[PDB]
């Protein structure tokens, strides 16, 4: 039961959330779903930690509820003698679930509802769709942008960001980005994605990929797919949009419910890339330098956006005027020079990279080179699955030169390589016989590679955290804005 009003009682929704009500129960008013910092009077708070100072924050804020996981301190006697209402559960994602159901049923009920899903791609999806549906005048509400990426119900991001719009705007398009594989510290919190894109109750599930990454949480292809396969369970009605080319995605049209659509793009698919252009139902429909210096993994996620809109009756050329104007995000195979070609992508798991580096190659004239920063304090699997990938899609590939780094010059703690890692990555490399030169410092390893290119080649930067810095070291030194 999810209700409609500004009115709960407290043990109604202790009951909601799965949680045990601490203090004295009462008709409580309600604003929204909130964060602590934000909250304005009559909102419940969901912090899956809280101590005495949030609970005296809380009063001071005449927060209706705080709802957590773990009261550090004396947070629950003071919470009790204060009259703060605590609402304790073991799971705070149930609590952050809730709170988009409600927000939905009481602030936005009038929508089309879009979840997106998957281990690469999701992001820009997301914000493709969008876009287009912006770009039209329509009202809509995502929580993914060019800063931040609100997918997980660790927290109450989205109810409390979905609440905010949809007070000021008719809402009429909810474009969800969900995160398939989601870890709690170094916990994969299971079912993450089915329990999320449930909340949401879509129109339209879109998969994008399924791919190994976030190894740790997961150790096999199979069991990201059966996560991801989550968010196509839950979906009881509508659309599930589903990439052909990759086989795990392409399972998932075998686990819909029997009043779901399976809608294929891909390869021989009504929505597919051929002849260097886009091709819906046979005709063309975006042409190639409509797509000038784009990676496959761009092209992927265009026709994942065109095939979500259609199976939202977007108008086809409604649909081409958003594709034409999209603005993508940062380091999504970034050109931040032509003389020389220069690529900046945050290629960070086996798939990313083999992308980014045959899509680079495809737009080289002479020489490839390619920087790549190991994945710093991400495990020695990753990093050898990674170098691996690398390794077997140059190996075919002529007239390339590798320059691998640590970044230790730019990266925080938390992304430091480590001695296993960086022998991993660089044992790996040599295993497949792979010449290259290795940098501690992403700076030098700019610098020289920099020094030593000619107009003619192509320089592809890939990496995560170890890369971010490259386009203001690439300023700091004056090689950009070229
Ligand atoms: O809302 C949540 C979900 C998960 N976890 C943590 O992440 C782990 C993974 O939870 P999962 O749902 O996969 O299953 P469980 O571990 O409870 O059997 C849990 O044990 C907790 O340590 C948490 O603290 N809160
Ligand atoms: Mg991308």
């Amino acid at each position: 039961a999810t209700p409609a009003g500004s009115h709960m009682r407290l043990s109604e929704l202790a009951s909601y959330v799965s949680g045990k009500l601490i203090g004295e129960d009462k008709e409580i008013k309600v604003g929204i779903f909130n964060t602590l910092g934000d909250a304005n009077p009559n909102d419940i708070v969901i912090r899956h930690w809280i101590d005495e100072k949030g609970v005296e924050i809380a009063k001071n804020k005449e927060v209706s509820a705080l709802i957590t996981q773990n009261p550090k301190g004396n947070s629950l006697e003071y919470a009790k003698k204060l009259k703060v209402p605590i609402i304790l559960v073991n799971k705070i994602e149930l609590a952050s679930a809730f709170a988009i159901k409600w927000t939905i049923k009481n602030f936005a009920p009038n929508t089309y509802r879009v979840v997106i899903t998957g281990t690469n791609g999701k992001s820009t999806t997301t914000h493709m769709i969008y876009h287009i549906l912006t770009h039209a005048g329509k009202k809509a509400f995502t929580n993914t942008d060019a800063k931040s990426e609100f997918n997980t119900l660790i927290d109450p991001m989205v109810a409390k960001l979905l609440a905010e719009k949809a007070k000021k705007e008719n809402l009429e398009y909810l474009v969800i980005e969900v995160s398939e594989v989601q870890g709690w510290l170094d916990r994969l919190m299971k079912d993450h994605a089915y329990l999320m894109t449930k909340s949401i109750n879509p129109n339209v599930v879109v998969v994008t990929n399924v791919a190994l990454d976030h190894i740790g949480l997961v150790n096999s292809i199979e069991e990201v797919f059966e996560e991801t396969s989550g968010a196509v369970k839950a979906l009881e009605k509508g659309f599930a949009v589903l990439n052909y080319d990759n086989e795990f995605t392409r399972k998932m049209a075998k686990l819909t419910n029997k009043n779901v659509k399976v809608f294929f793009y891909g390869k021989n698919c009504p929505v597919t890339f051929k002849s260097g252009g886009i091709y819906v139902n046979n005709d063309l429909f975006i042409k190639k330098e409509e797509l000038p210096f784009k990676s496959e993994y761009f092209i992927q996620n265009t026709l994942a956006a065109i095939s979500a809109c259609l199976c939202l009756n977007i108008p086809p050329d409604i649909i081409k005027k958003g594709i034409l104007t999209y603005k993508p995000l940062k380091r999504r195979f970034s050109i931040l020079c032509k003389k020389p070609l220069i690529i900046d992508d945050f290629a960070h798991n086996p798939d990313g990279i083999k992308m980014a580096i045959k899509s680079a190659k495809k737009l080289t004239k002479n020489k490839l080179w390619v920087v790549c920063a190991i994945r710093g304090s991400r495990g020695k699997i990753i990093n050898k699955l990674n170098a691996e990938s690398l390794s077997k899609t140059l190996k075919n590939i002529e007239n390339y030169e590798v320059v691998i780094t640590n970044s230790d010059d730019v990266v925080d703690n938390l992304n430091k390589v480590k001695k296993e890692e960086e022998k991993t990555f660089l044992k790996t490399l040599e295993k497949y016989n792979i010449n290259y030169r290795f940098h501690k410092k992403l700076k030098t390893a700019l610098e020289e590679t920099l020094t030593n290119c000619k107009k003619d080649d192509t320089i592809l930067l890939i990496g995560a955290q170890g890369m971010d810095p490259a386009s203001k070291l690439l300023k700091k030194i004056k090689v950009i804005p070229c």
